[PDB]
């Protein structure tokens, strides 16, 4: 049975006017901005940018992936799909 959602998750994560993107919870650095509460750090493969959501817009990447895991045009989509497949735990800094 599922847990709360803990940074290395992945996820599709859903913002107004994008597709269901492909994405990670974050951890906090020491000493940096804090997320709102009740929202997660989400890094978004491929654009490599960072927003604070919430669970209501973050799907698990397992579950979701055949539905959400397909090419999309948009920029950063396609590098962010390869990021997530192969190496989804890496430093995109």
């Amino acid at each position: 049975m599922p847990h709360a959602f803990k940074p290395g998750d992945l996820v599709f994560a859903k913002m107004k006017g994008y597709p269901h993107w492909p994405a990670r919870i974050d951890d906090i650095a020491d000493g940096a901005v804090k997320p709102p509460p009740n929202k997660y750090p989400i890094f978004f493969f491929g654009t490599h940018e960072t927003a604070f959501l919430g669970p209501k817009d973050l799907f698990p990447y397992d579950k979701s992936k055949d539905k959400y895991g397909k090419p999309n045009k948009r920029k950063g989509f396609n590098e962010g799909l390869w990021e997530i497949q192969n190496n989804p735990h890496a430093s995109y800094s």
